């Protein structure tokens, strides 16, 4: 095959959700990374993209990624579809909604336009001051904005971060459209975002639907959902299905799996998986007696969460090699287990096998972008786990360290941003063999939210994705390694 890597993850999802496919997960051809001309890699939405930098002086991420937004806007003819983690956009992510909107109202076309935050007045406040900026365009404009919350005992809520047009294009990643943390800041937060065309986009603005019918569905429950809409619009539950056509157009030939979850309230199983995992004996993620472990211990709850096992398959399905670059690996417990036990076995699997790992994750300073204090408590665990298949804790150790590259992020050559702020990373990417990776919002850390994302199998856009990122982060990130298996370092 071409595509061994979205094979073997593909045949995971048809086991594990077979019932949301189409839906909460796809597999589509015929998609592009929808990068320019001059710059065929800017499909790879990072920020702020200051590299080397100290004082982020020249942010060529963040300008492309303003730039990019409201080009995408700016061709809508039909359809305008975001969701995001609450607060809503504001700063110049608004600046660039309201000017996109503004473009494709001026091309003479007229809108539907979705918008969709998780949270743990707020909405008809934002959907007012949308108007009041878009002025003669709003006429235009069917505004559908709420705000969710799915389940306030399992701490679900939307997380995912998508803008897709017309069905057509789509944007999605780490990035919250929040002023503050990335852009008027002398210490931004480094994040991505992919940029792709295509069928995929149809998968992305099939999972919104998922999302908003069962919003629209709870919009009269005050603690699940506010939602505001213009004029005297309904709510829109099925706009990308009755707007769009079922399959997008071809784009170009990048093969892609979108995949996503359904958090904790929506749905509480996938009635046609017949999947029936291997927990594994957990160890020590559950930090307290009495909590439910969705993560570790609910099968039903992997059934509509295809993403955590999507991942997990993409790490599996490594040959060479796997670069993961986090927030966290961890998560606070509790009300969350510590970690994926599953996600660190497979880790270890690949180790024991000679397979090179690499994990980034933001400086513990940042705790809060980090939940960690230490790295010892990735290595610790990954040597655990590590030991149940190499026979004891020496061989863990050695295992580890012969593999492994595990350090806090850097951009330039300071421990710290030139403000005297740690760097805070927000990346959710994972990438294999120079060959396929991950763009999206979900987490690797225990987290049971709705998310989205893409698997692409291309060795084009995985280069172009070393190139202009990851080889950059390992360049000034190598120097907080405690672990790392190319200079024998082994702390
Ligand atoms: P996310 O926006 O919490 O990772």
């Amino acid at each position: 095959s071409a595509t061994p890597h979205l094979d073997a993850v593909e045949q995971t999802l048809r086991q594990v959700s077979p019932g949301l496919e189409g839906d909460v997960w796809e597999r589509t051809s015929g998609n592009k990374l929808d990068g320019s001309a001059a710059d065929p890699s800017d499909w790879l939405l990072q920020t702020p993209g200051c590299w080397g930098d100290d004082k982020c002086a020249d942010r060529v991420g963040t300008k492309r990624l303003l730039a990019k937004m409201t080009e995408n806007i700016g061709n809508a003819t039909r359809t305008v579809d975001i969701s995001t983690l609450a607060p809503f956009p504001n700063g110049a992510f608004q600046d660039a909604i309201v000017a996109g909107l503004k473009e494709s109202a001026a091309k003479g076309n007229k809108l539907k336009v979705r918008i969709l935050v998780g949270a743990a007045v707020i909405p008809s406040k934002y959907r007012d001051e949308l108007t009041a900026k878009l002025g003669k365009a709003a006429e235009n404009i069917t505004l559908n904005v709420a705000s969710m919350t799915t389940s306030k005992t399992a701490f679900s809520w939307n997380h995912s971060k998508i803008l897709v047009v017309d069905g057509q294009s789509a944007l999605t990643g780490g990035i919250n459209s929040w002023k503050d943390d990335y852009l008027d800041t002398t210490h931004p937060v480094s994040d991505v975002d992919l940029a792709l065309t295509g069928p995929a986009a149809g998968s992305a603005g099939r999972y919104l639907d998922t999302l908003w019918t069962w919003t629209c569905q709870n919009k009269s429950n005050i603690a699940s959902v506010w939602f505001a809409a213009s004029g005297n619009a309904g709510c829109m539950p099925t706009m990308h299905k009755d707007t769009n056509p079922k399959a997008s157009p071809a784009t170009g030939n990048v093969p892609v799996i979108a995949v996503g979850g359904l958090g904790v309230g929506i749905k509480d199983v996938d009635p046609k998986s017949t999947f029936r995992p291997d927990l594994p004996t957990a160890s020590d993620t559950k930090c307290v007696v009495g909590l439910h472990d969705n993560t570790n211990a609910d099968r039903d709850y992997d059934t509509v969460n295809p993403e955590e096992s999507a991942l997990r398959a993409l790490v599996a399905s490594a040959k060479g090699h796997i670069e993961i670059s986090q927030q966290d690996l961890n998560a606070t417990c509790p009300p969350l287990p510590r970690y994926d036990i599953r996600l660190y076995d497979a880790l270890a699997a690949k180790m024991a096998a000679g397979v090179k790992v690499r994990i980034v994750v933001s400086d513990p300073a940042n705790r809060g972008y980090s939940q960690i204090k230490s790295l010892s408590e990735i290595s610790d665990t990954l040597r655990n786990r590590l030991a149940n298949i190499t026979g004891g804790q020496q061989a863990a150790k050695t295992a580890m360290c012969s593999n492994l590259q595990l350090a806090t992020f850097r951009s330039s050559p300071n421990g710290k941003w030139a403000d005297g702020h740690p760097y805070a990373q927000h990346h959710k990417l994972v990438s294999v063999d120079s060959s396929t990776f991950y763009i999206g919002s979900k987490n690797l850390y225990p987290s049971w939210l709705q998310d989205f994302g893409y698997i692409v199998e291309s060795p084009e856009a995985a280069k172009q994705l070393d190139a202009k990122l990851l080889d950059p982060q390992w360049k000034y990130s190598q120097e907080t390694a405690t672990v790392d298996y190319a200079r024998g370092i082994c702390n």
